[PDB]
């Protein structure tokens, strides 16, 4: 690593200095058939060979700590093959000036190779960049319950990584969401809610119309006196729908608490009180109804 | 920052002046083995080293105020690694002329690298640009209730940022909408409405046809005398549908007010008056009906 | 292979040395009509011919071990034709400097050829790159049961390859999933679950309201004493819905075990106990209900 | 073909040698108004004319064996027109150096022409490349029954081609699937299945609860003694659902055989045994049920 | 056309020869203020003017046979305007060397113009290329009945063109399908079917179980003796489904013929025989059934 | 326009001739501090200023006939601003050689500007190109009734334009269809139909099976003797479906006429005859049926 790199740099600097001194001597004294370009190319090739050997040393070392944690020899050998071919291709690209062919044909080849690699690896790059963005600006935090109206990502955030985010679903299963999704969908954060909402519909029989009015008032009064209902939020109780078999009354309010169990307990208490109020005034709930004409 | 930049610029200007003076002297007096290109390259390398050291100083400082607010050492160290590799890659690109390799191979490499970075980071850039556009021209304002027929973004706008917009839903939950969505979907603004609309259907029995006409007139007359109904807007009451089990009469009007509770109260009053009118004329509402042929 | 490559390299090095010596001699002694560029072009053409012959030897050998495992002669011959035309096209591109035509027209031709090959082969490249990514970072492992809310990939992972992943479905059928899908969809891993979830709904008759309260308590008490229920997880039993023909009570709990058969046995035991509790208090489950008005 | 190509190459080599000899003579003896560039351009034009004539000969011959198999004269003539215009366009591109116009304007024209041809013919190229990939790595084989959860490609594979794959559907109709689809969808291979699956649901009346337990045991015992059921696979019989009008018992097992007729026969035998077991214990299957409240 | 082109070429060749002779004379004798580049530019401009006049002659002629078949003067005049502006733009691009401006700015302008024309006209080019592909390799033929599971293209093929394919629907209406669709969808060819398929379901009452077995045998025996049923294909008759109100028996076979009327006649005969067999054994078909619990 | 262009060209030609004469004089006689490049740049700048003034004159004139037809001053002024900035940007691009900056930086700037304009204006260009294609090859004509199975474009074609096509719907409303849609969807042309189709289903009671056969024959005979039915087309009457509550008989035929009213009259006559035939044989049509099991 740094030691080998420093050694290679020192060797290269020394070889370059020696070549420059040799060129200066060939300038001073009879150079004969010299071609200083050829001497410089040989010097570069020596540097190129040293760099290639150093790189292959790291390739072998990398293969070693790849195998020692598993990664059976087939897969590790294949991966080493891939990245050594990548290294040699990069080396061929970089120095086509010293001894390589037409610079312009190499331009075309390297350009279209990099360009196809450009389209191919777009998704991984987008995931990495969205991970960086989430590092700098994220709408949630670890432990927050989140959901989206576009995709199914519901659950509590467990970990945030460079490529994927780990979320614990509500059936105790891990879910791995690619980071790029957080750059194009709307993310809702119920974990930062302020109140829980109670919404329901009371369906009365069509023969209870004369009672509807007073019933509404009764329900509203109860909601104004319940100790678990937030009085500074919206509180609506009105008759607003002609259903097929019933007259519908909306109920719309909020609870002071955000805890799941307390909200459910308050909802159950409100529902039981509503049943008592409706049955006290002589009305009743309506089943689906029909009119039958027999032959 | 500005102080370090000024110091580096002064040092660079002085080194360049010294190199120019040395080149002029080598022109005047015997230059010997000079290679003024080499002296200039050494001078640039010194400037390059100074710039690299200055940049790394800022990298370290940035890492420091990243850690002091949290951002555990692993993540901060990784981020510093990323941006220092980015800086060194930029430096390698910029000065491949002084000592770098083939300018044209470096062209290919830098070009395809920037081009893949181009496809990868399109979403973040689009969000930033749409944020700028919303800064200059936005259809809503903070506190406005908005919705869209294409996506689910309903709620009152809370904050407008550079990347995302924060909207408060109607169950008191925050929602984070990417800015780019506001460049391709239709945004409706109910917060700037002028009237609320009352629409309903009266379904009468098929044996009430002889009454339908007069009933319609009655309803229309009531809507023309209600103090909560805007008389300068549309007001339609007509029989316009043969339903499966009923004859349907449309009711279509507007209220003067836009407040939620007042609109609901007016709607309830209108519905109760409609029930009274229908039952006063001897007609009745129709349940779903069927004809049964028994064996 | 390596032997033939070494022989060709040695031959090329020797030919180049001979050509350089000949050019030096033509410099020293009367060169006559020489055109050293032409001699070098002839030398390169000889090297080009040798390289082409060597490549065609490998093409033929490859065709041989393609046929010996099957791959009837038509298909193998066609494939050899394709890759030999590819090789000759590459050779024509590389050395258009020595005797080829306008370097710039060849630039255009090679560039647009590589660019169309770029769009065409994007999917295979993306699959290969996602295979590499799965090699380095994968959310699952061999033998894990996985599923996705976006696509149908449910089953237990059997093999992970360079292009596709083999998954065993639950009807004992192999399924081959392209690797690129794992870069854009959310992958859920039920094989790493911690608990199994029991969720159900108890629908009581509308005449059982006076009992609902006590019934809920009874059920909750039973769930607090069942030896197969995890007491450190969520445990909710509340009345929370006015259904069309019934009052709905939710039941929400977790089991200690994750085995399929044990979870099903515990679920059956809980259901039977629930039936006994409901029938013991005088209530009953509700069928779909209706009200009929006869003529 | 090869003979004409060899003749043209020999003629071109001879013309080039003659032109070089003429240039050498013009160098030696008084060249007068020579412009050796013009002589070389004339020589190339002669070579260009010979190449064009040779190409047109092949164009005509190709038209001939196109017509002799049909392909009425209109279509064949049109196709010959297309590929001869393509050939002349290629010739104009290649040698704009000898007498053509600005090399750079020709760069622009050839580049954008090839680039539009690049977008236009992407689908055919992708089909060809996916055909090559299927040649090297395919998940199925000829005669295998395959299907996909993404598209409708169900049937037994009949032929694999360079562009499309021919599949025989189960109503004895050919289906032609483009090869590129096999690079982006999940392919399931029921032809390589190991067992067939038997899954069903037993719906009992709500008054049969006291029997449910014993009934389940009976069914399970039968499945443990059936000679056609694989005992090493999954075998589940549990009561796991409160349906609207019934209590549901799941049955989940596998058969030893994979043949269609034998699997169906075993399924029928199991179903008849299940009916006998259910009716023997005094229970019965449940029709959809309802509760009617008459006026 | 060819005559005018030959005349223009002869004139251009003569002008070029005259200019070359004039340049040679100016070389031999005192050229004075000559600027041979200017004389050559004037000569080219004369050639350019001649070419422009010749092109405009064809533009006018084309307008003439456009109008003589209709194409009212407005549309024809507009089209002539478009293609003459295209011709002059091409001429401006081609010779910006002789007197045009910066070659590199013209590079940028021509390049981005051609590139936008590249994205814009992709669909027409794709249709043309798919037409060529269909010419070389098509899955159907004129007169074949085809359909697709992806799009609605059902009908018998009538004509195959360069851009669209004309198909006669089964209500005697023409349908024009773009050719590019045949490069990305699966095409099924019922016109090349081998057998027609008979599939049906027999739903028996739940009280007919004791008969089900024998009934199945009877039906199978009949299908084995029907002279219109192919005995070498699949023939399956089994009880395989517990329906809501019935027990379902599958029937699955093939006919020897592929003619529409004969297949329908055989199907009707089979259905009538099935009815007779079912009613002969004492069973009966099942209507939808329900259980009613009255108050 | 042409007059101003001719005047400007004459002025430019004269200025260029004067500059050339001045350069020749400076060559002949003592030029002193001349810098002929500077004199030529001044001459070009004068030409540039004249061209800019001429262009601005047309800009103003265009603004004038824009306002005189309406187009209130704000919009017209804005549009003039846009196209004058476009003109000046084009002028800056074209002549960066005479006095502009680095040609290569201007290359980058002009290239990316044109390239973004390339992506942005793709839709308008595609509409224009599809309009040209429809001019040359269109599947319909003015007055034809067309429809598509992919989009809703049903109606009779009224006008064909360069960007959009105007179609009259069947409720007498104009519809404007972008031209590009006609390049990617299947267009059906009912206006060029040859026959109208009569298709229906006769549902008989399950107790009418003994009659089904003869009934079918009767219906077929009637269809063979109806004077409004085309006897050379398809004519099918068969029993082909076991429905839930009925036995289904298909009727499939064609009428000789294509007029709407005559086709409807023939259909009504056929339906009445079918009713008479069915009721004459003792059968009857079937209502939806059910079997009820009372407690």
């Amino acid at each position: 690593f740094l030691f080998h790199a420093v050694q290679f740099l020192i060797y290269t600097i020394i070889i370059s200095a020696v070549g420059s001194i040799i060129n200066y001597v060939i300038e001073n004294y009879k150079l004969k058939f010299i071609t200083p370009g050829v001497i410089d190319f040989i010097c570069t090739s020596l540097i190129a060979v040293i760099l290639t050997i150093k790189l292959f040393l790291l390739i072998n070392q990398f293969e070693k700590q790849q195998i020692k944690k598993g990664r059976d020899i087939t897969s590790a050998r294949i991966m080493s093959r891939i990245i050594k071919i990548t290294i040699i291709v990069v080396l061929v690209l970089l120095y086509g000036e010293h001894f390589g062919m037409s610079l312009s044909g190499l331009l075309t080849f390297g350009g279209i190779g990099g360009l196809v690699v450009g389209m191919a690896g777009k998704d991984i790059l987008s995931n990495f960049f969205s991970g960086i963005m989430l590092y700098f600006d994220r709408p949630f935090s670890i432990g927050d319950w989140i959901r989206s109206p576009d995709r199914n990502i519901e659950g509590t955030v467990a970990e945030i990584g460079w490529r994927i985010t780990k979320i614990t679903t509500f059936d105790n299963r891990p879910l791995y969401v690619p980071n790029s999704l957080f750059s194009s969908i709307s993310v809702e954060n119920p974990g930062r809610m302020t109140n829980r909402r109670i919404t329901t519909t009371i369906g009365l029989r069509y023969e209870d119309a004369a009672k509807v009015g007073v019933i509404v008032e009764a329900v509203r009064e109860m909601l104004k006196n319940h100790p678990a209902i937030d009085q500074r939020q919206t509180l609506l109780v009105y008759f607003n729908q002609f259903a097929d078999s019933s007259l519908n009354i909306m109920v719309y309010c909020f609870t002071k608490t955000t805890v799941w169990a307390e909200w459910l307990a308050a909802q159950q208490d409100v529902y039981l009180k509503i049943i008592d109020i409706v049955q006290s005034h002589g009305a009743d709930f309506a089943f689906p109804s029909q009119t039958l004409y027999m032959d």
